[PDB]
Protein backbone atom coordinates (compact mmCIF):
# COMPACT_ATOMS: atom_id res chain seq x y z
CA UNK A 1 0.00 0.00 0.00
CA UNK A 2 1.66 3.26 -0.93
CA UNK A 3 -0.43 4.63 2.04
CA UNK A 4 1.82 3.10 4.58
CA UNK A 5 5.07 4.23 2.87
CA UNK A 6 7.20 6.40 5.14
CA UNK A 7 8.14 8.75 2.29
CA UNK A 8 4.55 9.06 1.05
CA UNK A 9 2.53 12.05 2.41
CA UNK A 10 -0.76 11.56 0.61
CA UNK A 11 -2.85 14.65 0.14
CA UNK A 12 -0.85 17.36 1.99
CA UNK A 13 -0.86 20.70 0.19
CA UNK A 14 2.00 22.27 -1.75
CA UNK A 15 2.38 24.75 1.16
CA UNK A 16 2.33 21.95 3.79
CA UNK A 17 5.06 20.03 2.01
CA UNK A 18 7.30 23.07 1.97
CA UNK A 19 6.66 23.68 5.69
CA UNK A 20 7.77 20.19 6.40
CA UNK A 21 10.85 20.28 4.29
CA UNK A 22 12.18 23.79 5.09
CA UNK A 23 13.89 23.06 8.29
CA UNK A 24 17.39 23.21 9.62
CA UNK A 25 17.24 19.55 10.65
CA UNK A 26 16.92 18.36 7.01
CA UNK A 27 19.83 17.41 4.70
CA UNK A 28 19.80 18.77 1.13
CA UNK A 29 17.85 15.99 -0.61
CA UNK A 30 15.33 15.37 2.18
CA UNK A 31 12.16 14.55 0.17
CA UNK A 32 8.60 13.27 0.16
CA UNK A 33 6.10 12.04 -2.50
CA UNK A 34 2.56 13.41 -2.43
CA UNK A 35 -0.50 13.59 -4.66
CA UNK A 36 -0.57 16.61 -6.89
CA UNK A 37 -3.16 19.20 -5.70
CA UNK A 38 -3.58 20.84 -9.01
CA UNK A 39 -3.08 17.99 -11.50
CA UNK A 40 -5.57 15.12 -10.79
CA UNK A 41 -3.96 11.79 -11.38
CA UNK A 42 -0.39 13.19 -10.80
CA UNK A 43 2.14 12.97 -8.05
CA UNK A 44 4.91 15.20 -6.87
CA UNK A 45 8.41 14.62 -5.63
CA UNK A 46 9.27 17.50 -3.19
CA UNK A 47 12.98 17.88 -2.37
CA UNK A 48 14.68 20.31 0.07
CA UNK A 49 17.61 22.19 -1.39
CA UNK A 50 20.02 24.91 -0.28
CA UNK A 51 22.11 27.56 -2.08
CA UNK A 52 24.08 30.14 0.01
CA UNK A 53 22.11 33.08 -1.55
CA UNK A 54 18.49 31.92 -1.06
CA UNK A 55 19.20 29.49 1.83
CA UNK A 56 16.97 26.40 2.18
CA UNK A 57 14.48 26.24 -0.74
CA UNK A 58 12.18 23.38 -2.06
CA UNK A 59 11.98 22.20 -5.73
CA UNK A 60 8.87 20.24 -6.85
CA UNK A 61 8.99 17.68 -9.71
CA UNK A 62 5.63 16.54 -11.16
CA UNK A 63 5.46 12.69 -11.46
CA UNK A 64 3.22 11.51 -14.31
CA UNK A 65 1.52 8.20 -14.44
CA UNK A 66 1.70 6.41 -17.76
CA UNK A 67 -1.68 4.87 -18.70
CA UNK A 68 0.17 1.73 -19.46
CA UNK A 69 1.22 1.72 -15.70
CA UNK A 70 4.63 3.45 -15.14
CA UNK A 71 5.84 6.69 -13.64
CA UNK A 72 8.18 9.36 -15.04
CA UNK A 73 9.84 12.65 -14.22
CA UNK A 74 11.97 12.74 -17.55
CA UNK A 75 12.13 10.81 -20.92
CA UNK A 76 15.35 9.36 -19.71
CA UNK A 77 14.11 6.70 -17.38
CA UNK A 78 10.57 5.49 -16.55
CA UNK A 79 9.58 3.09 -13.68
CA UNK A 80 6.93 0.54 -12.72
CA UNK A 81 6.08 2.07 -9.36
CA UNK A 82 6.86 5.09 -7.12
CA UNK A 83 8.98 2.80 -4.95
CA UNK A 84 11.30 2.01 -7.88
CA UNK A 85 11.39 5.73 -8.71
CA UNK A 86 12.26 6.72 -5.03
CA UNK A 87 14.98 4.12 -5.16
CA UNK A 88 16.64 5.16 -8.47
CA UNK A 89 16.86 8.84 -7.73
CA UNK A 90 18.36 7.98 -4.34
CA UNK A 91 21.26 6.54 -6.29
CA UNK A 92 21.43 9.10 -9.10
CA UNK A 93 20.06 12.59 -9.30
CA UNK A 94 19.80 12.52 -13.11
CA UNK A 95 18.53 16.10 -13.50
CA UNK A 96 17.04 16.61 -10.00
CA UNK A 97 18.64 19.27 -7.84
CA UNK A 98 20.24 16.73 -5.46
CA UNK A 99 20.20 12.96 -5.14
CA UNK A 100 17.35 11.90 -2.72
CA UNK A 101 19.12 11.53 0.62
CA UNK A 102 16.77 11.68 3.63
CA UNK A 103 13.01 10.77 3.82
CA UNK A 104 11.06 13.74 5.21
CA UNK A 105 10.23 12.98 8.90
Amino acid sequence: SIQAEEWYFGKITRRESERLLLNAENPRGTFLVRESETTKGAYCLSVSDFDNAKGLNVKHYKIRKLDSGGFYITSRTQFNSLQQLVAYYSKHADGLCHRLTTVCP
